[PDB]
């Protein structure tokens, strides 16, 4: 009773009575007991949450003893969740720790997280499998739960550059790109706060399908804690920064109008023209061409245009460019209808064709 | 077996390159203090490679130091902090030699502790709280040319992004760093000592008021780790042939000459003991590169404060050559009162800035 309070005396003195009282009553769901999740579960419990749940099927491979905070030679081949509850039941016997040695899915979530008829306060994504994460975040958002997602920690080697901001604003982190694009594709643009760092290492040997490669055995720690920290502060009501968002709705509208015009010029069907709404103009400009004309590189006064004459309107057959560039394009390649090989050089058409192949991956 | 080490540490091996690891193995790392930050540090370098660490921490694993310490559990409370680690780390890294030391750290024993076995220390990590001992340590680190990192403070820290690693010189902002740097500079050293710290502004809710009797307040369970992990990350990335930010220092040595030149010149126009390193302190640390009269950073100079007192650190003020000339005629030569020339708003701020400095002596 009064022995518990002396263990966390530090946090009681910092966040206060009102703040700390609010943390105890919460219930957190950790999806991924891996090298990054490991820490959250610990730190959350060390800093003193009574109830958390860990969801991870796989066992601790000899690999993980480089990063995993609480594991040890003796825990090789222990289900990652099973090891935590064992190495946290010596920190806090008071703490209920629901350990689930099963995989998470869209279909089992309803009957697994609500278990014993109690809602969760927080979902912490600490997954690796792209296909599984996006699904979790979709489910996390659409049910309106306070939720934070870890991005990958691969290629990262400086703890100063790490950050927590809205998934929308991870432009320059190649690791995040793979998920937020796939998550944007399902409509979710700016709902989620996430960890990551804008650290690029292209001069390394290492080695357009981008993948998770190596990682420095400390960094995952940094992430885990920085999440826990961010949880602890958000939950408590301590002052933090709000997440800035990258929705240039005004800019997406102005573009759409330059496309919605083109559809009245060509005089094409209303059942194909309405397909491109504000929602999808955003995706196209921000995630595909990254606010940059693929022919030149300019970013001032752009517009959309049907890419080929004969083919239907879709993401595979459309592109943005400078007004002047779409003026030419509209006039030359599709209205007069001459082959695009004489209007555009080799260099560019290879950059375009691949830039659709990459879009066809996320479809 | 070698194979154990490699297959266990593989992901790092593949990250930094075998040539990188070779160096990590060679390292003999002294970690002074193993309380919150120290504990973190120690664990990670062992866990991430290093097979030779010394730890120096008297106090025992307090029941409160559970939401902080990196491994410690209820079973091993009331146990020497250095031992607790040795046990947990010798279960994860049997290959690793962790010479724990119950004893406390002094300027005198330092050598007879660290060099005892005969191996020269490659890297020192300050994780202390007693300011005296910390300075005494950082002092020792530099005089014995040992690549050294030092935790500053985790007091009033909320933001895991603001955590920076850099030189003492650059930590102007972080309020905690002052007491540590100030003394350090006045011992005769304000460059070379790498330090982790958050320059996170003092949180408003729990302009001429600065009297440094301000100290450490409450921690936040997670933050110590951020510091620990980061200075581990740092040490690992440095030792291994891996690229790095390369922290750069704000020691305006050129400036100090040009301002001292004004002071030295004022002495020859009147009727010289003041050092260049002493000015640098007066300039950067006390007046903070800004006149207390105007606030401008341009065309600055020194000048004897009042004619009655001896030329000391508590009786020379930095200001514009504009302000030097006026002050020189009116207070040094014409012999006027101080209340007569300068506003009381200034003369207070100047008094406090001496009562600040008065402490550090
Ligand atoms: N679909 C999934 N649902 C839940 N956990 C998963 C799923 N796929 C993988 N995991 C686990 O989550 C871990 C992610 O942690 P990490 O690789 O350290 O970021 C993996 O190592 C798996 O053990
Ligand atoms: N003079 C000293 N020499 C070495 N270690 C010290 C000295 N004074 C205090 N410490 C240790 O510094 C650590 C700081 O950790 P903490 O008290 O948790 O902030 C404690 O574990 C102390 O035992
Ligand atoms: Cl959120
Ligand atoms: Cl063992
Ligand atoms: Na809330
Ligand atoms: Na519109
Ligand atoms: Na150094
Ligand atoms: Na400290
Ligand atoms: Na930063
Ligand atoms: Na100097």
């Amino acid at each position: 009773d009064h022995l518990f309070r002396e263990q966390l005396a530090r946090n009681y003195a910092f966040l206060g009575e009102e703040g700390m009282r609010k943390i105890k009553e919460q219930y957190i769901v950790i999806v991924g007991a891996g090298e990054v999740g490991s820490w959250v579960c610990t730190m959350l419990i060390r800093s003193g949450c009574q109830k958390i749940m860990i969801i991870d099927p796989e066992n601790i491979s000899i690999d993980s003893l480089n990063t995993h905070c609480c594991a040890v030679l003796s825990d090789i081949g222990k289900p990652k969740v099973q090891c935590l509850k064992e190495h946290l039941s010596k920190i806090a016997p008071w703490s209920e720790i629901k350990a689930r040695a099963k995989a998470w899915t869209k279909e089992n979530s309803h009957d697994l997280i609500f278990a014993d008829g109690e809602s969760p306060t927080f979902i912490v994504d600490c997954l690796d499998n792209l296909e599984s994460k996006v699904d979790l975040l979709e489910y996390a958002h659409h049910n309106k739960i306070d939720v934070i997602s870890s991005m990958g920690v691969a290629t990262k080697s400086d703890p100063t550059r790490v950050s927590i901001n809205d998934i929308s604003m991870t432009e320059f982190d190649p690791i995040s790109r793979c998920v937020r694009r796939k998550l944007r594709k399902r409509g979710i643009a700016t709902g989620i706060s996430v960890v990551f760092s804008n650290e690029m290492l292209d001069p390394r040997r290492d080695d357009e399908a981008l993948r998770h490669l190596p990682e420095l055995g400390t960094m995952p720690g940094i992430f885990g804690l920085s999440i826990a920290t961010w949880i602890l502060t958000k939950v408590s009501g301590y002052p933090m920064k709000e997440n800035e968002v990258k929705n240039r709705l005004k800019f997406y509208d102005s573009i759409l109008e330059t496309f919605q015009k083109q559809m009245a010029r060509l005089n094409e069907n209303k059942e194909r023209s309405s397909l491109l709404g504000l929602e999808e103009v955003g995706y196209i400009v921000e995630e595909m061409f990254r606010g940059k004309s693929p022919i030149s590189g300019y970013s001032t006064k752009l517009a959309l245009t049907k890419w080929e004459a004969n083919k239907e309107i879709s993401l595979t057959n459309v592109v943005l460019m400078t007004k002047e560039e779409q003026e030419i394009h509209e006039k030359r390649i599709l209205l007069d209808g001459e082959k695009l090989t004489a209007v555009y050089s080799e260099e560019v058409l290879d950059f375009i064709e691949r830039l659709f192949k990459e879009e066809e991956y996320y479809s």
